[PDB]
């Protein structure tokens, strides 16, 4: 028994604080012997404390469609599981080497350290009977259950100063070369939601703080939007309004390259 678990491109979700990250999580079904039923099986992961209103979704069993009284998903505290019920079990034995899976997910609302890990868990067991059982709770602390390799998304925030000038107006850009040495004004894309909000306004203090933005994952592959072992990420910052009295800069002048790591002061000229 095994446990798998790998991450959504972040693209999908979002690059910004206040989006979602998804957490695909498999295990293969066991071969069980005609008269080996299953007491329980449940996916468990404990999500980091970073990410907030934390769930499961997207429960499936591979080359099935479930119903849903076939499982439960709770969470409790930073914990969420997804507990098959017993037509969900007799569905797993029905269903040797085949993929249960889900995706758990939560709310960004911090960068921190920079390095949001996470790991997953199968918790099961299995009978000999003579006639099929009733399923059972899952225990609350098993002693080390198979465990799933662990997976890092990588963030990084980024501290903007108007020079303070309040009531500039700025939107966040993709970057086209993401992972340049060198960061540069191309972009592409729509602007990016910070916490649900594309336009960001400088406060009294001529500040706009972004608590994070996506800088890379652990994740290899073709096209994934991604540099696994990346520590940076290059967005392109575009200013969209001028405070009260002072000049906007035309086209390249308002548009500004950034270096998000796992800070930056626009200078203003009044007319
Ligand atoms: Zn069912």
């Amino acid at each position: 028994i095994s446990v798998e678990k790998s991450i959504q491109e972040q693209k999908l979700n979002g690059y910004g604080v206040g989006s979602l990250i998804k957490f695909p999580v498999s295990s293969t079904a066991p071969t069980l012997d005609a008269k080996s039923f299953y007491k329980y099986f449940q996916l468990r992961d404990t999500l980091d404390d970073r990410l907030t209103a934390v769930t499961a979704t997207e429960v499936s069993l591979e080359g099935t469609t479930l119903d849903p009284t076939d499982y439960k998903v709770d969470t409790k505290g930073q914990t969420v599981t997804v507990t098959f019920t017993a037509e969900g079990l007799k569905r797993i034995k029905a269903a040797p080497g085949k993929k249960v899976s889900a995706v758990f997910q939560g709310k960004v609302t911090e960068a921190r350290n920079g390095a949001i890990t996470n790991r997953a868990q199968v918790i099961s067991d299995t009978v000999y009977a003579e006639q099929p059982p009733t399923p059972e709770e899952p225990p609350a602390n098993p002693e080390n259950p198979p465990t799933s390799n662990e997976v890092t998304s990588r963030w990084g925030d980024l501290l903007i100063k108007k020079v303070g000038l309040q009531g500039a107006q700025f939107q966040l850009y993709k970057a086209k070369n993401a992972y340049a040495g060198t960061c540069t004004k191309d972009k592409e894309g729509d602007p990016i939601a910070i916490n649900g909000e594309t336009t960001l306004t400088t406060d009294a203090q001529g500040a706009i703080n972004v608590k994070g933005l996506f800088i890379s994952d652990s994740i290899d592959g073709a096209n994934r939007d991604n540099q696994k072992d990346a520590t940076a990420r290059c967005y392109v910052l575009v200013e969209t309004k001028a405070p009260a009295g002072y000049v906007l800069p035309a086209g390249d002048g308002a548009v500004t390259p950034v270096k998000i790591e796992v800070n930056v002061t626009i200078e203003n000229t009044k007319q």
